[PDB]
């Protein structure tokens, strides 16, 4: 799984660890091996959510398997509170996009999964 | 629905208006209030287009429903137009990648849409 | 096609001329013309791949076909490859992620591909 946060939130305000954090955090909400996760956090972004500059957050999940309708408002509800917490985003202004991969298009160690 | 727009054009030619504006224009092509639309602008990114270095954008809308082949011209029409205008950028030399997004596969507000 | 490369290593670590090698390899690869090919890379990021900040690169390759179980092979061979190379990164720390594209949802000079 890839996991990734863009954010205009500045680079000072991202905890360190928060991508240890989230490595073990989505390891053991995907149950995937944290081997195979992949976290990528990008501060001080030119976004809006509502034509606003207030803090906002773009997100997006990559798994082959282990996404789809229950499990992704699981997902939700923990990336969300999370990110939340961490980078005081208001929930309302924070989307996560999450992407069912097939193994065949996902390329790794110079072939693909499939 | 969410714009995203990278370019290697720098971020002085990125006007401070033009993320209010790009949230005005989505409105009205999607109908969508401000509350749900965000944009993302990434400017003096390192790209190429052609194998050149002259300026260039690579886009992404993602909208739940409301992406087709007919519409995706009217967005097309309406958002090539204004960034080449604005960003100071041949339309040929803009992408912009649109995807449907399930309500299941978007997260906002700790929930999903579905 | 759009190649896009997402890496923590330093900018003074990307080769010069590596977008233009990168070009001249999709082009080569997919059979589709240079003249639409575009690659954005993306150095100096905050990044970890099995919870460690050694060297990695997350990657997309969005493409109007020319996209499928035994290309996917031979494009992941040779960019991975080329990557581990060029930027001194692992390759079991690289992933591409590919996207077959309908035209229709490509715009491109005020229209999609699918029109022109």
């Amino acid at each position: 799984p890839m996991f990734t946060v863009n954010t205009n939130v500045p680079r000072a305000s991202v905890p360190e660890g928060l991508l240890s954090e989230l490595t073990q955090q989505l390891a053991q909400a995907t149950g995937k091996p944290a081997q195979y996760i992949a976290v990528h956090v990008v501060p001080d972004q030119l976004m809006t959510f509502s034509g606003s500059s207030d803090p906002c957050a773009l997100c997006s999940l990559h798994s082959i398997g282990k996404i789809g309708g229950a499990q992704n408002r699981t997902y939700s509800k923990l990336l969300c509170g999370l990110l939340a917490d961490r980078l005081h985003i208001s929930p309302d202004r924070i989307y996560i996009n999450y992407y069912d991969m097939s193994a065949a298009n996902v390329g790794w160690n110079g072939s693909t999964f499939a």
